[PDB]
């Protein structure tokens, strides 16, 4: 699924992501919006290391979630990186919170430091209600 802009805003605001561990709606949206465009399909192979991510977020198997193909990988949020390409994104949401329960925070993802880190993310909620 490709969602629209406040689609997805109050879709992630029914979920719990505003304000989660400090995170405003705003970067959430930031962060979906350059990882895949706002789509739950999304997916990118790592030839490099043998990773992929996936989904909405971008979520990474070599920690994250398990796609059984990935070399002594982990699978932190405990679920099957089929999960995370789900038109519905609750569990693609409940794996991005446990990302952001470690150190780095939202800066887990570098497209979020290259894209929204210090930069006006309020364009993103916009007119949505949220």
């Amino acid at each position: 699924k490709v969602f629209e802009r406040c689609e997805l805003a109050r879709t992630l605001k029914r979920l719990g992501m505003d304000g989660y561990r400090g995170i405003s709606l705003a970067n959430w949206m930031c962060l979906a919006k350059w990882e895949s465009g706002y789509n739950t399909r999304a997916t990118n192979y790592n030839a490099g290391d043998r990773s992929t991510d996936y989904g909405i977020f971008q979520i990474n198997s070599r920690y994250w979630c398990n796609d059984g193909k990935t070399p002594g990988a982990m699978n932190a949020c405990h679920l099957s990186c089929s999960a995370l390409l789900q038109d519905n994104i609750a569990d693609a949401v409940a794996c991005a919170k446990r990302v952001v329960r470690d150190p780095q925070g939202i800066r887990a993802w570098v497209a979020w430091r290259n894209r929204c880190q210090n930069r006006d993310v309020r364009q993103y909620v916009q007119g949505c209600g949220v």
